[PDB]
């Protein structure tokens, strides 16, 4: 019935992230692992059961410790009932359900038997319902010498394997529904990835301290199950554009232009989004190549023009923006327009490096209230964790702009997200940077949910990586897991 | 005949000041642990007996020694007698005692019964009739022969079940005036807590040596268990503020004030209270506004003043006390009146920063007599070992004023303590500092239930708190616990 | 598989929050009472629930009525299956559900099974499966006018016990956590606590009309669920406290202050707070001294200074507000300062006790713009009863100003409920005032899940409390309770 | 545990939506039935449900699928899981689940048995929860190998029972707020309703193409399941009446008319509503009567006016209207006006039977702006298929006016739908004229539920009817149903 591969029921397979470190520094009470119980346990059964509708049954987990005679020290691992939270408890209080006390000295793995506990009689793949859960938790610190410079860290790692009970229900094909489509990041290089919030090629990558200014990107924001966030779309030739109408202002050079839909149809304003897709999210000044399609002596047309994104009249989510050109009058009202962005330029008044501040956004309602609806600010939280900024250099036409421009995403990788809708099994995945002339890993890196990379790394740094590498997908941890220093 | 859960009374389970320390630094016949028999050994039975009025049975304990093969010691568990004080018991009398001794590099758990001798059917628990005792003391001083230099603290665990006769007798509700309401700290963070000695919000925590001064703070004083010692008050403003009557000392601008009570009486002299609530407690200058309501037209009156601690005038006590200000009229001698200080000046004659001198107390009485009825001085008992001060920045108006000022215990601390009287099984209570977002703990600080907090380090030392963190009881530790370091 | 003390199974407890009333106001079809069927409505069941996971069986409940010879009409009590809609049922049709009918005049109790249906094993106790709900509803127009005088109010009691299947699952650890910690009320006395507007103690309470004014406080709001609203902070000493920069103004004693954060930090005007947090809720000048303190020299000299709330200098929003004081050159610009609220006064030019105006919201953002994201009203809802205010007295400098000030919750409670955060289980909690010196309650209250206390009485009075009096949390009730008469 | 009646348990009964037709108009691969498990399967279980609350077993269910001998195709009958979506499910994929392939010519009944599989014990009668779903796909297309120019639409039935282990659980009342009150049309015949997009009384009944115009009213709109959609609104006077604030523009005959609420407030612009109900929406001239009613001395003022609802200042949206009438006087300015439509009028310059444009909608915001809340446009989507018009002659008085209009449903189908919110168990219900005293059937047409029917016919034509006439439900089918010719 359902039989699975007899290989499967008598052998282990490690778990996507059940590995972890207990290092002296560590102090009694801190969570050192954390993984809910499901088939995601075992990759060949959480690739069996794509094809299958619902599954019932334990598992059991086997816990390999690195250790000598030489330490001291208690770990502690306990079966948490399905719905109950796990943050704040205290060390104590662990004990008080079902445990097992292992010690480090230990050569033999440690084998856990762990029950499946339910109110009905399976589970459905899509119903996502909570589960037992297994923690492990440092109960008596761990005492050993230190080979001089050289901490000494026991290693833990964590096999799992499905217990007799264990069997899938009914069949289904295999690629219809994209509920339980797996994870993956695309394998691109960098060097030929593009820049999210500007038509430009990548440079390279960026690490450094991010605690003296706020980070709150609007454009390349999208979490990993692929939900867009704030003004990100996904063509790449539309980030810094503007469509719609031109009506010129008496007495100057300028032209006051109202918005249309990318499809040039009516905008309305009452839509939740802090300003209409490709609006820029960046104080400064840009110029482009203003291009109108006209009738009547020909649609030939095309002139420098200048965006000031500081101005008090840029009010893209009213529908209003000041284009400044070097013609007294030869647009009219009435026609489609388009507006193409080729660079950033600055003011002779003002100082250097200082106009293109990426991280001041500007006033999308000019100054009639707020600006709302923003995508959530993003900063590290754990110590020695640091932003990895995808880097470029912008072209000026004139003055000194800030070359640099930071992205958190690239434009492919939203792009990906938002195809591949992939649910995510936890709240953070582990990325490393392999090198294939070598097989090497250069760095680990952390993807969090809300769309971000974060590295172990402390002060300015720019990353020095072969041509040929890129990024792959390893597995689905929680926020305890951490990265040895790159 | 009431029943437990199976599953009780067939596995261990941790007690909740169930684990203590051997350290190079304890001398040997110290008591390292104490532990009367009852339901307080086992968290289950410790919350099952709030529902019920008695107990009868004694218990198993395990002892978890895994202590390093590089270490050397002894350690003895004994039961006491009922009636049987241990004030001044030493290892040889320990030895009279039943007796087990046990290595500190012992594997395998130590297990230990505990019947319970009684001459009566049962014991109530709303009483405190002794009964058995277990107490485990250090018979030989830990060694380590190890190369290296390193220490090699010994953390030990205890685990209870309760033995098969174990049983309760009658059924009562958990009301509030009852041994319940298990101790607990407050989860607000250092930021928003205000301090005692003065109404100024805190900015830092410090620790440092105590031995070039006494440390007897009169405010911000409370046991655990919910008493308050000198004159410490609820109200976060009441706190150095006067009411009462003020009349006019011709020739002069000085002011004498007969205080009044907490709210409108006459205060009196006869109080087991050194001074009125809200008096301050440093020798100084302090500034203020003297505010006085006219019942005529309902006119308020507001003037600036100065109070003199330090002078001899200064008698709270004796129900006068001197204001200094800088009119000598506009004031009615037959009305109340209130005192709101603003801040502390200081003369700039004098050694700058060295006028409030914080850790001296003002006499109460002036000249003639003497500070009676004060809270007991503060000084750690273990080496090694600081105060952990709460520190703010109480504010100036000339001169260069020391600024700083320390309080032991913040006013929400002692709210939260005299508003749930808590109990304390112990003399020492283990608090964490922990970051919610990370689960790391920062230090570990021990609690005095005579309302103090100690932590390990030398010398001084302001501490680094994450904005998050906050403080978290875990357990029950007598006064020879040794601590981690920093 | 697990035991319960024998003498839970043969013996009837009440339900916490198993009380309810009926008066002549409430006609056929109102529902008066419901209840879902869990292990919080029996008190050793629900100390017994933090300890375990899964409750799994039904109940038996007693109902015991106190109604006098003169009154008459029915009341039926019925289940309803575990998703049924209840709106709408008819005193007829709520008939066909499992049902017992009790005349008011019945000396003895009524019994009632109420066995669990369900398609699970069993429930979780963190968890909003729908179970059975047991409701209790007039069947017949009730008539008791003819009976003494007022309005004849006639009590119930549910008791309730578990059915010999009832069962525990799985064994857990009681943490604070747990979202299951029962609803508290702090034990401290009236008079110790601390104005959650003003740093000034409290002194008494007050009862009376408000259809005249507009009750919509900003500080001192918390809901029972501790979610703070409007702008309310947690230290009190902070309450109308400025910190920030100084300008001098040149050719007059006027001072412009720029406001940075309680913490010395950067303003952030995009927060959704309508104000900054610590600003007065008042239309008032307010009294205090300004101290700066110079970080080199230690300059700390205060300054009498006034601030006038709601005029066109007073712009807290966008980050600038005007001080007035007596000298205009001793200041410095280049350090910070902060102002310490001492009392209010009254411009003497206008009639006496007229410039503390509490209800009033003063202007936050000037001309520019109207106020927003303010917390919402607060207004009595059933008829015959007030909102009780705790009222002070702030001190006077100058003039003739009013001293009355009234807040609806004190600091305390607004602290104990953010720190507790335990979840409320109606819109409407009863609280009755002690005497712990005999243990007799002296009148009950009703505090609403949105940060208020009503009490039913008509016309303005002072309440008559004993120095040390404390309030007691007993139950959930919902908004047709007939809250007795508080006489006194 | 309840009991059915024994002759339930035994016989075979046609479900209400249980016939469908396989045509050769029919593409491969279409979904041709679709059906969840439960009650709703047997007339007798539907009607008896409402009286309990769960039901659990599974069905035996007959198809008959007595075609022709001269035709030929297969068609497929799967189960589908219960939380398996079926949006895109394509033939092969549905030979994936268990399947079973019958001809076009059997002539035994097709027996199948649907187990109910399910992870609880039962489900509830008042919610959603999915269950087994059957699916009938056309798997070859269906051809004639026969001579003559015939078309041989082969009509399919579907009887089913219970199985022995169905049985219903919990017993509730048959109350209205329910799933209950099964669909029905009024019985009213087509000269007494009224027009909804007008007050007139109804004339006739047309089918037409309506390729050449966007077909888009937004008065007479709403959902078979009981939702109103535009400015649909009960009365069927408030049709095209407005109420409010009247004003004089000096100079001209003109008055600007600021609108009031329903009855007597004022108007909400932020309401999710294009424009004030009872807002009329074809672009042209409407002549009406403007009363108003002095309470100075209760005397009613009537005026002959006319509203351009194709103006410029045409803008109910915003709250201001412009009225056109012959006297610019005699009008107060503070007090309640109503405007009562009479006829449409037309300027005999313009094309005759022209201006009205029934089909247009006119913009309610101005220039400014555009319509942004609108119902979803009505076309047809079968081949051979078009729409069928309630036709009404609306009055005139000057010139030629295109007095045509149609309405999509009459106001006592949407009134009749309002009041009594029956629940929608598919996407079409077949409604089929008949004649009372006759007994034969005039023709058939499909009532899809978003609020429009659709008719087998080509070209326009101008519908016969008996004067008793009246529609009559019988089943409910599927977007792919075929439609016997008239």
């Amino acid at each position: 019935q359902n039989v699975i591969d007899p290989w499967i029921r008598n052998n282990f397979v490690q778990a996507p992230g059940g590995e972890f470190t207990v290092s002296p520094r560590n102090a009694p009470g801190e969570i050192l692992w954390s993984a809910p119980l499901g088939p995601d346990l075992n990759p060949y059964l959480s690739h069996l059961a794509r094809m299958y509708n619902g599954y019932a049954g334990g598992f059991e987990v086997q816990v390999i410790l690195a250790g000598n005679a030489f330490t001291a020290g208690k770990i502690i691992f306990a079966a948490v009932p399905p719905n109950f939270p796990t943050e704040g408890l205290s060390p104590s209080q662990v004990t008080m359900f079902p445990h097992i006390i292992v010690d480090v000295r230990q050569l033999e793995p440690v084998l856990i038997p762990l029950p499946d506990v339910r109110n009905n009689f399976y589970h459905y793949n899509q119903s996502n319902d909570p589960t037992i859960k297994l923690i492990a938790m440092l109960y008596t610190p761990l005492r050993a010498n230190n080979a001089g410079d050289d901490v000494f860290t026991v290693s833990c790692r964590v096999l799992t394997r499905p217990s007799p009970d264990f069997d899938f229900i009914f069949l289904v094909p295999p690629t219809v529904e994209s509920r339980t489509k797996p994870f993956t990041v695309p394998i691109l290089t960098v060097e030929e990835m593009t820049n999210s919030r500007f038509p430009i090629p990548l440079e390279k990558l960026f690490t450094g301290p991010s605690g003296a200014f706020v980070v709150q990107p609007q454009n390349g924001r999208c979490t990993t199950d692929g939900v867009l966030l704030g003004t990100t779309q996904l063509s790449p030739v539309n980030i810094c554009t503007f469509r719609g109408d031109v009506t010129h202002i008496a007495g100057t050079h300028d032209y006051t232009m109202n918005l249309a839909s990318q499809n040039w149809n009516n905008y309305d304003p009452t839509e939740e989004i802090p300003a209409p897709l490709g609006t820029p999210d960046f104080v400064g000044k840009i110029q482009g190549v203003l291009t109108q399609t006209t009738r009547g002596d020909g649609s030939t047309r095309g002139h420098k023009a200048t965006v000031s994104t500081g101005s008090v009249h840029f009010t893209p989510k009213l529908g209003s923006v000041q284009f400044t050109t070097d013609t007294n009058n030869d647009l009219e009202t009435g026609q489609n327009t388009k507006f193409t962005p080729v660079g950033v330029v600055q003011d002779g008044n003002s100082a250097h490096q200082n106009e293109p501040q990426q991280w001041v956004l500007p006033n999308y309602s000019g100054r009639t209230g707020h600006n709302v609806h923003l995508a959530p600010a993003v900063a590290p939280t754990f110590p020695g964790e640091q932003l990895l900024f995808f880097r470029s250099t912008m072209p000026g036409c004139s003055g000194y702009p800030n070359m640099n421009l930071d992205c958190l995403l690239p434009q492919e990788w939203v792009l990906h997200f938002y195809q591949e809708a992939a649910p995510a099994q936890s709240d953070v995945a582990l990325l490393r940077f392999v090198n294939p002339d070598t097989g090497r890993v250069l760095f680990e890196c952390k993807l969090h949910k809300s769309g971000y990379v974060t590295v172990a790394h402390t002060g300015p740094h720019d990353l020095v990586i072969p041509p040929n590498g890129y990024f792959r997908f390893d597995s689905w941890v929680n926020q305890f897991y951490t990265l040895a220093p790159m």
